[PDB]
């Protein structure tokens, strides 16, 4: 059933769609035929063509399966007013009001019954899951039980199916946690779901972040980059966008996903190591303190991926006034040209400005959650 | 307007979805009150609840509008034959049942009205093109008075518009057509859109094509990677996917698309796996890059499989390309004619001042085929 027609006046009965085609007129031979005894001293009924109009399902060449309507009456088969005319067809969208021979004259109502169809995703999945909104090809979903909201990638038509295994095992409180999988025909991966958004919404509008709270986020970023890295894992591309956040709050857990500037300096001139990670740690920790990035073109005023590799950061003292020196001291040596001498994780959190238990004990509070 | 709810029994009526809460029930305060006197006689009127249930529209924090149906009955809210369940909550989709105290007395069907709503695209865009489905952001649409069924490139949130209109200046047939543009809400490219799809299908799963066809797509390849060259246009990313067919036959017109990665004129289109090229590893943006990749391309069509790929520590996959040394499996080249792998070897040497040109591609033995190159002339009378 992939589409219902609803009647809007007396003479004329509702319609489930499920084949393929259907004709509509007074002719016998009509799927959907006028010829009803009500309908017949409707007046109107005479204005009514043999062959009035049809509506037809067809499979564009795309897997996607498309509604048309087509006009084959004297007096107008009407799409919200709009005529479609004698010979002529169009797509046939939801909610459309089909009318006859009378602009105004309202006789159904359309609706695509494969919208929010379940149909298409497997058994075992929609046991678990309700299928929501996509998230522009990842989707927004329900837990069946708990309705809780999780994600879900979706891929396409060997050896990359155990690599998901290996992100299952992957816990950290600081890492999007792969939630389940499900290998049908398309691959679709439920993961976490994080709700506060991303930590680039929180820098958006050249505003910064409170130092204290800088530290409480970065922090745990780096706990979450050094443990993917001895768990074989370089992340190779890290952002405020890839930096998800687990509640409004300010004080929160955050939670690394995805496996324009943090192209490390290195990777512009194999050069895949690990120190490109803590190069994007240390981009990720500039725009967090200042609430800018610390490269940008302008004008001719050397070029972006120039500025990068000289290493010569964009410096607004007046800025980087009011954040601590320390916090200036990491992001310098984070950033640094020569990867040999860039900073490690582990040797920043060794670093004096996450010499913080203060902040420490409330990273400590937030995971008894 | 975001939801219509459809009656099925005669006591109850339709709904429209205006406001961002309704209430259902037989208390007077609901906005959807049971109270009506056909209804009262119902039987099944008594075992309704005062605040049976709710529907209510949520801005869930990405931009997006959730809806949710909420239990509150005793006697059950069904969703599609399911139990909601007295204080729980649950995601309401387009197409869905209502049921009230039985899970066969189905009441209304739900229809989500932010589906193929048109009101998010331009009024320009709108005019012209009705928008269908996506196509994962590159959605289908229609020519409003044709029913030309045309791709939408959709982008995001100064100068990137020029580089539309001089990809809209390139006029060959074995190029895409970039068909019109709307600068609003995202950028909007409206595109030719090839009923053949992607020629990457055509070789996926380790199946070959026909030497003939091979050759009749690959002459096309070349005319048209030239054609950009000319224009001043190196495609800088040329693979399987890029190249289109324009219908489901064997025999039919090849098209090129992305210049996301290709640099116009003098740079680099502001629009912005195996395909890098031996001297891009080691400005080094010159022709012979497409070259390369058309050989890269040549070579997984005759013989199905692609010239390098990792398997084991046995060297890198990026090494392979540098020594130049590819993937020969006799056997597959068995039945490919010496000539068809004379070309594929010219084109994908390592040093690039020594590569294949497609002046130089055009003239090998391979192509020198004039039964196909008819073929090619037929097609062009369509």
């Amino acid at each position: 059933p992939w589409a219902r027609l609803w009647a809007l006046q007396d003479g004329f009965a509702n319609l489930e769609c499920v084949n393929d085609n259907y004709w509509f007129g007074r002719d016998k031979s009509c799927e959907y035929c006028f010829d009803e005894p009500l309908l017949k001293r409707t007046d109107k009924y005479r204005t009514y063509s043999k062959k009035h109009f049809r509506i037809f399902r067809e499979v564009g060449p795309k897997n996607s399966y498309i509604a048309y309507i087509e006009d084959h009456s004297g007096n107008g088969t009407f799409v919200n007013t709009e005529l479609v005319g004698k010979g002529k067809r169009r797509p046939l969208n939801n909610n459309s009001e089909i009318a006859l021979s009378l602009s105004r004259n309202k006789v159904f109502v359309f609706f695509d019954l494969t919208v929010d169809d379940q149909s298409v995703y497997p058994k075992a999945l929609r046991d678990e899951y309700i299928m929501s909104k996509t998230l522009g090809e990842v989707k927004l979903a329900f837990e069946r039980k708990t309705c809780k909201k999780v994600a879900i990638r979706i891929i396409s038509k060997l050896n990359v199916e155990t690599e998901i295994e290996i992100l299952k095992k992957l816990n950290h409180p600081c890492i999007i946690k792969i939630k389940n999988f499900f290998d049908a025909e398309d691959y679709y991966i439920v993961l976490e779901l994080m709700e506060g958004g991303e930590l680039f919404d929180k820098v958006v509008g050249n505003k910064r972040l409170k130092e204290a709270t800088c530290k409480l986020y970065f922090y745990q970023m780096l706990l979450a980059v050094q443990y993917l890295h001895e768990n074989g894992i370089i992340h190779r591309d890290l952002k405020p966008e890839n930096v998800l956040l687990s509640s409004q709050e300010e004080d929160c857990l955050i939670k690394i996903t995805d496996f324009p500037t943090y192209l490390a300096p290195e990777v512009l001139v194999a050069g895949y190591n690990r120190a490109v990670d803590c190069w994007s740690l240390g981009v990720i920790l500039f725009i967090c303190l200042s609430g800018y990035p610390p490269f940008s073109e302008h004008r001719t005023q050397v070029s972006l991926k120039d500025q990068i590799t000289s290493g010569k950061y964009n410096f607004i003292p007046e800025v980087w006034a009011e954040v601590s020196e320390k916090a200036l001291d990491l992001v310098k040596k984070l950033l640094v040209v020569d990867p040999k001498a860039r900073f490690t994780t582990e040797e920043a959190l060794r670093h004096p400005w996450l010499q913080d238990e203060d902040m420490k004990r409330k990273f400590q509070d937030l995971l008894s959650e």
